[PDB]
């Protein structure tokens, strides 16, 4: 069988054309129709409006005030069992780690997602984050698939100077092959709403039992406002289970 999800900061902190916005994330969702979604910078009016035009999803959200990320689970393909927020003690922008665990087609998976401290000033509280993040997807058990994707806001190389990833941490655009197609989700070149690889997707799984199929952007047609959807891309990733 095969699984597949999209990452996405679909930016609520930016308060223009946001419901049209909303719309065209729902669109995207629409048409690729993923079996999760993982999305930050999510608001709550924003998040009203992905229970009535995203309703085949079941959400949950990282707060419920403010701005926050969200897990959205395919109904009838991926079945809820438990959630768990792990908070970010020194987060100076209610920055945390959602956790769902569910069960998918015949697996138990742990989906992970978070939005990690933006601006390049607080460099170190990005990093003790990631290591929380990268901590977490240890203390799963084997069985179980961890899965995270989020905005890292990973920049200047700085997961290479931090130790780099875990020998069981797997980043998918690596295990790809570093395809350019989808390097940068964040480009203030191609997108107007204003590069990086802000989102990535972290895998821990035994050998085998989680192969990334492919990695695509989305979010890429402009809308009635001439805006996109978010000033990132989004992110299509699908894998195989064995």
């Amino acid at each position: 069988s095969t699984i597949s999800f999209i990452t996405w900061n679909i930016d609520g902190l930016d308060g223009c054309n946001l419901p049209e916005r909303a719309r065209g994330v729902c669109s995207c969702l629409a048409l690729y129709s993923p079996d999760v979604v993982f999305l930050q910078e999510v608001i709550p009016p924003y998040c009203a409006y992905l229970k009535k035009r995203a309703a085949s999803y079941t959400i949950i959200t990282g707060n419920e005030e403010g701005y926050f990320t969200a897990i959205l689970l395919k109904k009838g393909r991926v079945k809820f069992k438990s959630q768990e927020i792990i908070p970010f003690p020194n987060t100076k922008m209610m920055r945390n780690l959602l956790c769902v665990n569910v069960s998918l087609g015949g697996n138990e998976f742990c989906l992970m997602t978070s939005h990690l401290e933006s601006t390049r000033e607080h460099s170190a509280e990005r990093i003790r984050q990631l290591k929380t993040v990268l901590g977490k997807m240890q203390e799963a058990p084997d069985s179980t698939t961890v899965i995270f994707a989020g905005d890292t806001n990973l920049r200047d190389q700085e997961v290479i100077k931090c130790g780099g990833l875990p020998d069981n941490v797997f980043d998918a655009w690596e295990f790809l092959g570093k395809p350019k197609h989808c390097q940068y989700t964040w480009d203030t070149k191609a997108n107007n709403n204003l590069k990086h690889r802000f989102d990535r997707i972290f895998f821990r799984a035994e050998e085998g039992h989680l192969i990334p199929q492919s990695l695509d952007l989305v979010g890429l047609e402009k809308l009635d406002c001439g805006r996109f959807p978010s000033n990132h891309w989004g992110l299509l990733c699908t894998l195989n289970v064995v």
